[PDB]
């Protein structure tokens, strides 16, 4: 995955693999501070859980939103990935981007909001 | 670029390449709308000029700034893309950010536009 | 370090060796959370910097407050490494620890963030 090696890791998961990640949590937190998006997107696509929690409960969702990242929370929306969740004092992530200011997040955040309403 | 196969594109840089494509402006900002980072970040790598206008004089600052994408903001004004441009009709980057509505990238292009009064 | 030998970490510092590693500070904070006492009690020996922060701009000091530890937090403590930063969240490590609880562990964090706050 890391090396651009997509069609390699194509016969793996065909043959059957998964990768196997020690502090899945923040893993995926750092990978979104960075704001690679090809890389993030390569290994979605292989099963990783989107709503890991780090060590203080953050969900990636809460650091594309705090960063204020609008392409990068497209495909973790897209995964089922939890919106109704809360931070390690509480905060919800939809709650955490409208904080931060942003209007064409918070029109996705309540498209979000609505579908896991709707569920 | 396009297989994402960077250790043989550098070596042609090295030995001599160039990117020789037809609507450079319109190829760019096309790319912007798709959303992609690593493959435009490659573009970016071999010095294709981040300010070709398209057809309509539209520059691909204008692309992500509609749109939204603060992490492509960054990349773009990192080749010393001009800010100060404007639309056929007439409408800075800066300005179309601003009349979008977005916090975050409003401090980013006032960055954009401080670098380009102070030149 | 990771194998338990400090002879020849003792030996490599003493010839000039400096310990750099990426991102500091998510490494500095995901150790408390498993407890190695014994591989942090070793790491402050080499001179590493313990205020470093994560993305979350949050200090081991704040994880530690948070995990409601009293032989990690006195041995953090010591180090002398700020006393009271703020957060993303904008929470004091003092007021989380606080808010955590541990009377036992509180009154002596609060003895050391007057000690730190008086120097």
């Amino acid at each position: 995955i890391k090396n651009g090696n997509d069609r390699v890791a194509a016969l793996l998961v065909k043959e059957g693999a998964t990768l196997n990640i020690e502090n899945a949590g923040t893993f995926l937190c750092t990978v979104v501070a960075k704001g690679d998006s090809d890389f993030l997107k390569r290994l979605l696509s292989n099963g990783i859980d989107p709503n890991s929690k780090d060590y203080d409960h953050r969900t990636p969702l809460h650091v594309a939103a705090s960063e204020g990242f609008y392409v990068l929370a497209i495909q973790l929306v897209e995964a089922s990935a939890n919106v109704l969740a809360k931070d390690r004092w509480g905060n919800t992530p939809l709650d955490e981007a409208l904080g931060c200011g942003n209007k064409m997040l918070i029109k996705l955040l309540e498209d979000a909001k609505n579908s896991q309403i709707s569920s």
